[PDB]
């Protein structure tokens, strides 16, 4: 587990500003490191299109973990509001596509193995917060990258 | 698992016909029941569009499992051939969207808990066989429904 702690703090350091700005949270979860990335500044609402300024952050994360063993699971999330858009068939679709964008962006980093990636759409099944206000529903719409040894 | 072993037989007998044809395969892996649906007959090649004749089979599976506890994880898979797609951005996308099509169909069944579902795209990271023949690749392109107690 030595590599877990060194890896976690290494990420914490490299992402210091993003963490301080609330755009990212990094915490240990059993034998996995979980990186949560807020919707604001990463995706436009209702869209899976990864936003320009966020691409490099994603690649940085990929850079940080490329030399570590273990599955990299990318998971998209929505709030519990039914979705009305013509582009996506449901919350499963949108949460799924968001994880797809991030995974596609990570595998562009040379040395980051494609084989390590797993993509998940979680729709509204794993809330962080009760869906009882706008601020909360927004925090639930994060994308998560889980590093699993 | 006795609730599972019963479940499994209920499934094996429910889908005996399709199990014969080779449309479905039912295995048991640990405390989990895996249903593998063959690409041919369920999805066109290169498409996440669930074929009309295959929809009722998916609903039937949702019916058979609606009464047991446990996560229902739907996973799409591809072979390792690069996707030549207008419609899909990558094998993550296509494999992902296939799992979305199946999940959306299952939750149309009354009493089936939306909250149980998980959607994953595995691309080519979990071959059942090496991608060295046309039969093998066709086989790798299945979709799986995993029932996890």
């Amino acid at each position: 587990s030595q590599e877990m702690e060194t890896l976690m703090e290494s990420i914490k350091k490299a992402l210091e500003r993003e963490i301080e700005q609330g755009a990212i949270e990094v915490e240990n979860l059993g034998q996995q490191i979980v990186i949560r990335m807020r919707e604001k500044g990463a995706f436009p609402e209702g869209s899976a299109f990864l936003q320009p300024k966020f691409r490099p952050l994603v690649r940085q994360i990929a850079e940080l973990v490329k030399d570590v063993p273990g599955i990299v699971r990318v998971s998209g999330h929505t709030d519990n509001r039914p979705l009305d858009s013509e582009l996506y068939r449901s919350n499963w679709d949108l949460s799924s596509q968001r994880a797809v964008s991030v995974a596609q962006e990570m595998e562009k980093v040379r040395g980051f193995s494609h084989q390590r990636l797993r993509v998940r759409g979680m729709a509204d099944t794993e809330p962080l917060l009760p869906n009882d206000s706008d601020d909360n529903r927004a925090l639930n719409r994060r994308v998560e990258i889980s590093i699993m040894q």
